[PDB]
């Protein structure tokens, strides 16, 4: 009921609802582990000939996306089967997954894709896709099975169903100019700005070349596909890394782009380079029904305001989702669903280091972001006025659900401003992990640091005026509420308010007050008001460092059982 509303059902292959002849792992919440890193943390082991997770459709589907994890440097196949009738292979590969790093290297994770002496592999979950030649009815029972010829091993996570429409064809091929064969994508758009009565492009079903960053500029220009299952833009799969997609300037504000997909060819991390719409000072920009892969970001926008962001897909990319810098205001980032972003799925970051102020009155509204592979699921660093709202975040490899953060990260950078940011019904399960290295910390667990569900962090920046509310923390992996202020800045927290808040089952704490991270690092400033916040077994205590913590105030205003 929560987070975004799409058209595809997600099963998870563990279900015990699934026959299954192979092996399902039990849960732990471990980076780099194929529990640890599938969605609902288990997937079904596929080992020998004949193995197979058998799903039942709870809604007709016509196409299949398998979340797997094969061997490394591996491409083959899996058969798929209806009603015990084979009917397809999907081809499943590890060329997108597998980053190497270290323990104590944790800042290289999904920058480096070369195996090497004493790396441990990560990011071992990537995707397949297929469609059949039927619609299949509710009630098929749909069988993944290794055959004979089928690849040696595979990790079953989950499988996503969806009735897809047929493509749809050009709107009207007076008005827009259409890709074809002998027409690329540039060479429709100049005959669009070249010709003042068309509205933009066509893109048909089929698969076409991105191997340019397209500029989009003259005026207002609409891209229209057949549908992100039939119309995809495709970066050359015989290079890597190669930045490609659209940027858009202020000339073209008021376009629009939907309807498509675009696959990127990066198998690694790049900073700069890699997103896929590139918006500097755009506005009014629509980005509708996209279904986005295997570049760094979908978008990342400078100082862009009044855009919206519609009905998208984030699957498997090497940073962020959606991010905003240099006062990117007034933004509606509405009803997308992320899924194995490679750094925050959805996030808002203040900096002004393109001369912009505050990211202000933006909303974040019906969100879905699972498998965050580093990072949290929804990430708010500065700014003002800002909503989030609706959310569901789920099974992060390393990071609380919500970070609320103050630090700059090294850049010019503001802070928390003057109006409340506002998060508003958040489900977050199975949330947090571990990240960094915890030399010289206090209630010391393991290796690393241990994040809660949600984690206010005091940076080098004012944090004020943030409101957490309708919040559902179920089995966290550490903590629901972590309160952290970064040593010696200690900026002083005002006016956090924590509002009907449930916290079921976390391992440690309900509520963690960081009194040493690390080696240097004290106890948090400020202070933070609860109410109706339940904490709901515990694996230790409700709340830990409130006595070690002289410079924070909790204040209990009512409802709370700790
Ligand atoms: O305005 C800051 C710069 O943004 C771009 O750089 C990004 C990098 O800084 C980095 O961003 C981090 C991001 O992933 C996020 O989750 O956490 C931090 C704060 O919210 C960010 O610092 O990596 C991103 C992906 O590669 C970059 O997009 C611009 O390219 C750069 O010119 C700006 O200076
Ligand atoms: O995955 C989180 C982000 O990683 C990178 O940014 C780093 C900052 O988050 C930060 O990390 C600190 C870490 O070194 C350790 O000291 O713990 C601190 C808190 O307990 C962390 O705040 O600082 C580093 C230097 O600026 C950054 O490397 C990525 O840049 C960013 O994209 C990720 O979102
Ligand atoms: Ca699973």
């Amino acid at each position: 009921g929560r987070g975004a509303n799409m058209p595809f059902t997600i099963m998870e292959a563990e279900s015990t609802s699934n026959a299954t002849n192979g092996t399902k792992l039990t849960p732990n919440f471990k980076p780099g582990d194929y529990a640890g890193e599938a969605s609902g943390r288990s997937s079904v082991y596929l080992d020998a000939t004949g193995e197979y997770v058998e799903f039942t459709l709870t809604s007709p589907a016509n196409a299949f996306v398998l979340r797997n994890a094969v061997a490394e440097n591996t491409t083959g196949t899996v058969s798929i089967y209806a009603d015990g009738v084979s009917k397809g292979k999907f081809n499943v590969s590890s060329k997108f997954s597998y980053l190497y790093a270290t323990p104590s290297t944790l800042g290289r994770l999904g920058y480096d894709n070369a195996p090497g002496a004493g790396l441990t592999a990560y990011w071992l979950y990537e995707d397949a896709q297929l469609m059949l030649d039927q619609v299949y009815p509710a009630g098929t029972k749909i069988k993944i099975q290794k055959d004979a010829g089928d690849v040696s091993w595979i990790y079953v996570d989950l499988l996503e169903t969806e009735n897809v429409a047929p493509p749809q064809a050009n709107p009207d091929p007076t008005k827009y100019v259409a890709v074809s064969a002998s027409k690329s994508i540039d060479q429709a758009l100049t005959e669009f700005r070249q010709d003042n009565t068309k509205k933009g492009i066509y893109i048909p079903a089929g698969e076409w070349t991105i191997n340019s960053k397209i500029f989009l500029y003259g005026r207002a220009t609409e891209i229209v596909g057949a549908g992100p299952w039939y119309t995809k833009l495709v970066a050359p799969q015989s290079q890597s890394n190669t930045d490609v997609g659209f940027n858009i300037s202020a000339a073209a504000n008021g376009s629009t782009i939907r309807d498509l997909s675009a696959w990127g060819n990066y198998i690694n991390r790049v900073d700069g380079p890699g997103k896929f719409i590139d918006g500097n000072g755009m506005q009014n920009v629509t980005v509708q029904n996209i279904w986005v892969e295997h570049f760094v970001c979908l978008y990342w926008g400078v100082n862009s305001s009044y855009n919206t962001f519609k009905n998208n897909r984030i699957k498997n990319t090497f940073a962020d989702g959606i991010n905003m810098t240099n006062g990117s205001s007034y933004n509606v980032i509405d009803n997308n669903y992320a899924r194995g972003t490679g750094d925050a799925s959805f996030a808002l970051f203040s900096a002004t280091d393109s001369g912009g102020s505050y990211n202000v009155g933006n909303k974040y509204t019906n969100l879905t972001a699972t498998n965050v592979r580093r990072a949290a699921a929804f990430a708010v660093y500065g700014g003002s006025d800002n909503l989030f709202q609706n959310l569901y975040g789920a099974d992060t490899l390393t990071y609380p659900g919500i970070t609320i953060s103050s630090y700059s990260f090294g850049y010019n950078t503001l802070g928390f401003g003057d109006q409340d940011t506002v998060i508003d019904g958040a489900t977050l399960d199975r949330t947090g992990g571990d990240f960094w290295t915890s030399v010289g910390a206090d209630d010391k667990i393991n290796e690393y640091q241990n994040f809660g569900a949600i984690w206010i962090y005091g940076g080098d920046r004012a944090i004020k005026n943030i409101l957490i509310k309708n919040v559902d923390i179920n089995n966290p992996v550490y903590f629901g509420l972590m309160f952290q202020s970064m040593s010696p800045n200690n900026m002083v927290m005002q006016n956090i308010r924590v509002e009907n808040v449930n916290i079921n089952n976390p391992s440690r704490y309900g509520i963690k007050l960081v009194v040493r991270a690390e080696q240097g690092q004290g106890p948090a400033y400020g202070g933070a008001s609860f109410t109706n916040v339940k904490v709901n077994n515990p694996g230790i205590s409700a709340i830990y460092g409130e006595a070690q913590s002289p410079n924070f105030t909790v204040t209990r205003v009512s409802g709370n059982n700790w």
